[PDB]
């Protein structure tokens, strides 16, 4: 008769996907993709990594790896060595066995399974109303990933400030303050998604101070690990802090963008808890939830990940690609300023240069930006976030230019 | 003190993953994995189909490829593929547009994103009350997975019949004339887990009438095809039988089985509609659902499926790998009726000869089942299931005896 999908309503596309995809049909020789948050080389191509084309060709040299169902919460040295990476060899939580690690879909997948774990068994049994609080602005994805889980009260924390552009510390305490007991941060471990802007150390430890008192929970979000600064150590900062004051907490690990390993879906969730006895009962219930949602992890982007760590001169090449990308975005962030600011450009631009990791908030507003699409053929986010990434020397002048107009001719 | 994580239980490991881990730290000399669904060659040992080998080469020494995030729905070669080789070429569903694809991770995350789908946009919105039927017996993780995506209402249909060692078509029938319309039914396509027991294609015919008159929503999932009978075609048949029949339904896909691929999760979900309107409604919220659970899938697996399916030479290769294994169970079972049979072990045996795929329901019943444990150190799944892939020509008369023992001693 009638469909049984003939009510079904017709949802738009990922905004941020479709982007690249009108992007790559887009036949204007002036074309520039500062939309998604993916590396690019000063040729303005995607880039391999040595080291992981290196592990690929070892990877596919050895005949003894087979092809048999690796364990639910995945692949024992890639686990293990993730978290390493994350809290630092010398972790007091890592000494005292504190740690669990559980191997996900990227970071998505690594979110997804924390939110499900916490609806089901913390502050309470099948708690749905426990908050949930995500940045403003924050990745789109965080809000949508926790109300699939189940969670029905999903709160903002302050965060930009818009007028200048900047941190807004003293609104993002108070937010804090006022949050019920128990509450759940979405904290962004460095290189804020989509502001890049970052709360300095000596800020952290503010927010942690509240977040003790109050008994806040931190679900960390690190997904450009080394990105940031071009030092696994420095970005890790925030982190490994929680953890020496003590804190119970959840950090979701990607290795999309560190690795350039975005199309194997490599991730690791790393649980910190009070004891070792604790975590394995964490994990057990996180077993049950991984195998009614994959199963069982793939093996292909975390076999080149484990390899990479566990091998001293893969490590250290590894480090050297890394830096080789954070040092890229520095040097665009530094030369689209200057172009800006030549130009005679309106505003302050020094949130170009004072902004971390691969996004920078321009300020530009909706008409701006459909400037920018439809007459330039420069892509961004309707939020006016750009990817430094996208910049290069080849394509610096056009794109500061088109800014130019854009505020100068659209205001 | 006292972690946020104290009160959360020790959960029980999932069965058929912890047989597997018991398995290898055993220290008998005498073990034979008879659990997990897994193929093996005479030598007891793991296959890595020659094909997917091939493949593994192509791919490693194709330096045109890049890691770049896949479309959130799926690599568009695998897709297309994956449902050709479901519905056939022939397919008029195919011709009409009307079929559309959706990458999962494995059968498992198939099966979840369409139960996803059902519960949020089918009879009703967010109707979690719509009756979900399983077989009695089945996969364990049909119910688990149904319940995690919120169905309340998980009920079985009649299906193995222990005194006749076979169908139960009455009582099937008779639980599907009774069951409400719209409720959803979860149908194996071919060789039934664990039974091996499946419909013939007249009993198909019969269940298919009911399920037309009555509304009853087919949600197929396909993890052997092309191991019931070693035809890809020939395992097909009901599936693209209710096709023909104008039947609007779900297809979840596995190709960790037939492609050898457990550990790359490799699975497709095929939907079938009324017309392209409708199917590309029901992708467009399959998309904001993949979203939010994995993101968007892993590349490796998928790449090494459609290179083969989309190269007559490959494909040709995969068949033949296919019915290498297909006919290695078949020599099994054949074998099994002998050993048993000749030596005097009582009841009639025609069912493991009559029985399909990589199972076997035995009818050792849970003392036979420890018995066959923890003396002989032969692990199987608790309901008598035995795996015919993990008979070996030098393990045989070991195993058959053991049954004898089982159903002489410790019976
Ligand atoms: C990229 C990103 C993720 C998701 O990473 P995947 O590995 O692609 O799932 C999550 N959070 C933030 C802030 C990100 O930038
Ligand atoms: C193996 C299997 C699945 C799921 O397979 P994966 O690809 O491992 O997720 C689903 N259903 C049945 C009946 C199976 O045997």
């Amino acid at each position: 008769a009638a469909s049984i999908f003939a009510a079904v309503p017709r949802a738009p596309p990922v905004a941020v996907f479709k982007l690249t995809a009108d992007f790559r049909e887009d036949g204007d020789s002036r074309k520039v993709n500062l939309g998604v948050g993916a590396y690019r080389t000063d040729e303005g191509q995607p880039w391999v990594l040595p080291v992981v084309r290196k592990v690929e060709q070892l990877i596919a040299g050895d005949g003894s790896l087979n092809h048999e169902y690796l364990p639910i919460l995945g692949l024992p040295e890639f686990r293990a060595n993730a978290s390493r990476i994350a809290l630092g060899d010398d972790s007091p939580a890592i000494a005292q066995k504190r740690v669990g690690s559980v191997q996900g879909l990227g970071g998505t997948g690594a979110l997804r399974i924390g939110a499900e774990f916490l609806r089901r068994w913390y502050n309470g049994n099948n708690n749905t109303a426990t908050p949930v609080y995500v940045s403003s602005p924050t990745w789109e994805n965080h809000n949508s990933v926790f109300m699939d889980a189940g969670f029905k009260d999903i709160r903002t924390y302050r965060y930009w400030d818009a007028a200048k552009r900047g941190l807004d510390l003293q609104g993002l305490l108070d937010d804090m303050e006022k949050a019920p007991e128990f509450s759940i941060f979405i904290l962004h471990a460095c290189a804020h998604n989509p502001t890049g802007t970052d709360p300095t150390p000596d800020e952290w430890k503010q927010i942690a101070a509240v977040m003790k008192r109050r008994c806040l929970f931190p679900f960390f979000d690190s997904a450009y690990q080394g990105f940031a600064s071009g030092s696994l150590d420095k970005d890790a900062w925030a982190v490994r802090y929680f953890v020496s004051e003590g804190f119970e907490l959840f950090c979701a690990q990607s290795f999309s963008k560190n690795f350039g390993l975005y199309n194997e879906r490599v991730g690791n969730l790393s649980v910190v808890g009070k004891d070792e006895d604790n975590v394995q009962r964490v994990l057990s219930q996180m077993e049950k939830i991984v195998r009614t949602t994959w199963s069982n992890p793939p093996s292909q982007g975390a076999r080149i990940v484990a390899t990479t760590l566990t091998s001293p001169q893969l490590f250290a090449e590894w480090k050297d690609n890394v830096k080789t990308m954070a040092d890229r975005v520095l040097l665009m962030r530094s030369e689209l300023r200057s172009r800006l600011e030549s130009l005679g450009t309106p505003g302050t631009w020094n949130h170009i240069t004072d902004q971390i990791g691969m996004f920078s908030f321009t300020g530009l507003n909706p008409k701006q930006v459909e400037y920018m699409i439809k007459e330039k053929h420069i892509y961004l986010m309707a939020s006016g976030r750009i990817n430094m990434c996208g910049l290069t020397t080849k394509n610096l002048d056009y794109v500061a230019k088109s800014i130019h107009e854009a505020v100068t001719k659209i205001q």
